[PDB]
RNA sequence: GGGAACCCUUCCCAAAUGGCUGUUCGCCAUUUGGGAAGGGUU
RNA sequence: GGGAACCCUUCCCAAUAUGGCUGUUCGCCAUUUCGGGAAGGGUU
């Protein structure tokens, strides 16, 4: 039985679901905030990165859901589309105990009409970005009149000056009689001091201080701005990370670093706001399932993204905000693992490095690189097939896996992550078998129907 | 005397060629008389006998005022039955071939409301509808008559009866006050004629034929008891051996009972009444029209408007309550210049109905003696109907589906019906393969 | 700077809504989905 | 009477309409239907 039983609130169906999902022990933040959340209290939570906040507020809000009432009862706000999709997926996993629970995500990039159509049957839980959610609110396709609880993940980001007007506009559509949860790994005392405007007598649950990170080893390298790309290529060759995320402060630098890494054959994809949304989603899929070694991103990937066993984070340029520095490195060392975060520091970034040293109360570990080091190739172990259909075509992972193991004649150990999206299914297969799987699935059949299959770039 | 459509001096050469292609060689009397005033924009109330071209008479008039570039509703036509609405729409489509990209939509019950709502996003130029579903669409804002030029009521004496009065009034409140209004019918009791002027604006009354001037229909009456009508009917069918026949009854119960009594004696008979599924009604009409059945037993849902080509025989199993309904029934035969036969049964209690018919038509009844009472003869259907899934939404023009072993081809919105000689397994078209059912 | 939204064009591809000759395998027309590329919004 | 429209219930069949469900497939459920039948009730 799972430790969650000590809460003495969750139904046995949810306890069994947690046991099946492997949630055998409550993380500190779950143990600390779930009583108060299930009691209906407003909370502002500060726990370290990759320590279970999603389940912390998800179990809480799921406990107060009436599946028979097809109106929206829970609303979760995220700062980026990929993070919205991610926490929506985790909530759907946590909601298996309660059958026929509709969890819908509302972000830009998707066409507005398909979402308007899916909203005719109101979803129980909405996970959303502020722009598209406010668009749907002003046009009367979403009602918050039945809203029990409103969650703001990355709440210090949702309450900054950028999102402030959009948030104030959204809350105007929400009841005053609502539970309001705020979760983050960082709380600048400014955003913390103003956060009371959206809550009603909240409990401050600050279990992890600002300097209490997960087991992340940090290393800093002095370098001129011009030497950074050579140094990055040499360091990637030295470390040989199974996966790595490189962060830049601008999309121009992001794409430039991606291209410079690819010209030396270090398998790299780029993720920033100028990409189309299909490209953003597919890029994240491919990096997560092993179809690329390095992901180069702007701060659109700094927060919340849960990439499993990510081995390395590199700060090409230190982030403007030390809070964002903490979130970047937090992409590694999640769910109890360790990680490494290398950071470059040019003379213009001295102030950023000093503020990081002060905030984390650590003496920075400056590494000198080897005198000479060659540049090595980094090839991806996997490649991603994109099958047309998704949840709209009722494709569950068992169908793709059984078709791959049987009819097409592929080994069960040559297929990695299966990610079922609303309109497509992404499969990871080893690079040797990729073209074979593509050609045979072309004229093959999954779940009886014949489908369209693309090999992603 | 003959008059060509060019004598109207209004119709474009495209429309003149279209009429010549469709076999409208010379105008009928109702066309020659009503079309000048209709094209001049006058409201008209028109009488003309059955099977004399009233449909084309008002259709050409309203098509002359359509602007195909403006994709709003500009012409509305109301019908008493769904099958008649479909038929009038089809004739209007054939007449509208001179005008490319002309949307004529039919709004009737039985068909789902959602597909019609979707089709209404691109507003049609012409709507042919029954008042129920049309009013349902109007009140729900899916149809707008703001740009309406012409409103037409076929079978207007029925459209203005007490049953349809309120629905019609409801529909008119959505239409513009400045509109052209055309009322057409084969019959006009002077009471309903007097009340009809409320929907019109200075109408012109054109009574082409006096009430007793019918098409060349031979009328024969038979005395019979109530029971025994079915035996006498079976015997008359065995005697005359009609290629196509229509049997009218006053009740759906009698209709279905007569239909099944005809079927159990081996006489191919279909039924048509309001208690049927709408797909069933449409398929029944298609099968009876293309020759897949010899006899059609129907209620007064088939009394008005329907144009079955070269229908050979009509019988009144029971005389209609109203003589106006009687003339509409027999009018199903002897259409477009053909002759016909109309046999009527007369029980003791319907004798006064027979007498009122005699007075209205100013004809003395020709009573006939019963022929014989032996050997119920067979009446096999010459054709059989197959249903292809596809229709107009699958872009199936008749030529695609397409010798002389196949009769009529009926291209519907969702299906295509074809009559073959007395195909399925070999078909089970236009590149794509399709589902085929045997009716 | 980085996210989070949108409007204005202007051409492709595909599909909703119709039109087109009783010897098929297609051609139009309007609309809306992305595929773009052009400018503008917070 | 006969048409032209519904509304209640209450069971079928159907709908990638809207969702839910085991990582060795070809399926199983839920709601809605401005989708079709049945079987009683009513209404215009
Ligand atoms: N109780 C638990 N036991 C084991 N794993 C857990 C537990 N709770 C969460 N996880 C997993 O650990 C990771 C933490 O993800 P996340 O919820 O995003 O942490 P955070 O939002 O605080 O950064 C996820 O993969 C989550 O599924
Ligand atoms: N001018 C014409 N020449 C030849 N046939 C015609 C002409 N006008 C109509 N018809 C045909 O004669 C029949 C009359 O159908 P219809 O117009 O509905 O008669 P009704 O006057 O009773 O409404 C139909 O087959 C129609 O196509
Ligand atoms: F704090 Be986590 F990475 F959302
Ligand atoms: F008068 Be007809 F038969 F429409
Ligand atoms: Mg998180
Ligand atoms: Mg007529």
């Amino acid at each position: 039985m799972t430790a969650f039983s000590t809460l003495n609130v969750l139904p046995p169906a949810q306890l069994t679901n947690l046991n099946e999902l492997g949630y055998l022990t409550m993380t500190p933040v779950q143990a600390a905030a779930l009583p108060a959340i299930l009691a209906g209290k407003d909370v502002r939570v500060q726990a370290k990165t990759g320590s279970g906040k999603t389940a912390a507020f998800g179990l809480g809000l799921l406990q107060q859901i009436d599946a028979s009432l097809f109106q929206t009862q829970a609303l979760v706000l995220c700062p980026t589309r990929e993070l919205a999709d991610q926490v929506a997926g985790e909530l759907r996993r946590l909601a298996r105990f309660l059958p026929n629970t509709k969890i819908l995500t509302l972000c830009g990039g998707q066409p507005f009409g398909m979402q308007r159509d899916s909203l005719q049957h109101a979803p129980h839980i909405i996970v959303a970005t502020p722009g598209r959610l406010l668009d749907h609110l002003q046009k009367g396709t979403v009602s918050l009149d039945a809203l029990n609880t409103l969650v703001m993940d990355e709440a210090d980001r949702m309450l900054d000056m950028g999102f402030s007007d959009a948030i104030d506009d959204v809350i105007r559509f929400a009841p005053a009689s609502r539970q309001t949860l705020l979760f983050s790994a960082t709380w600048p005392e400014a955003i913390a001091a103003i956060s009371g405007r959206v809550q009603r007598d909240p409990l401050a649950i600050e279990i992890d201080s600002t300097d209490a990170l997960p087991p992340i080893e940090q290393q800093f390298y002095e370098t001129s701005s011009k030497g950074k790309i050579p140094l990055l290529q040499r360091l990637l060759s030295l470390h040989q990370p199974s996966s790595c995320v490189v962060f830049c402060n601008t999309k121009k630098d992001c794409q430039a670093v991606c291209d410079a890494l690819n010209e030396v054959g270090q398998s790299a994809l780029s993720l920033h706001g100028d990409l189309e949304q299909r490209d953003r989603d597919q890029t994240l899929v491919r990096f997560a399932n092993g179809s690329a070694r390095v992901l180069v991103a702007t701060d659109v990937a700094a927060r919340g993204l849960d990439i499993k066993s990510l081995e390395l984070v590199v700060n090409f340029e230190l982030a403007w905000d030390p809070e964002v520095h903490v979130h970047r490195i937090g992409r590694t060392a999640r769910a109890g693992n360790s990680g490494l975060a290398i950071s470059f520091c040019a003379p213009e970034e001295a102030q950023r490095a000093n503020i990081i040293s002060d905030m984390l109360q650590i003496k920075l570990n400056w590494q000198t690189p080897p005198a000479n080091s060659s540049i090595a190739t980094l090839e991806a172990e996997m490649a991603t097939l994109c099958i047309d259909g998704g949840k709209k075509a009722k494709m569950r992972p068992g169908d793709v896996l059984g078709a791959l193991t049987g009819d097409i004649g592929l080994d069960g150990a040559d297929i990695g992550k299966i990610a079922v999206h609303p309109a497509h299914v992404y499969v990871a297969v080893r690079q040797a078998v990729a073209h074979k799987a593509w050609k045979q699935l072309q004229g093959g059949k999954i779940k009886g129907k014949t489908c369209r299959v693309r090999l992603l770039k």
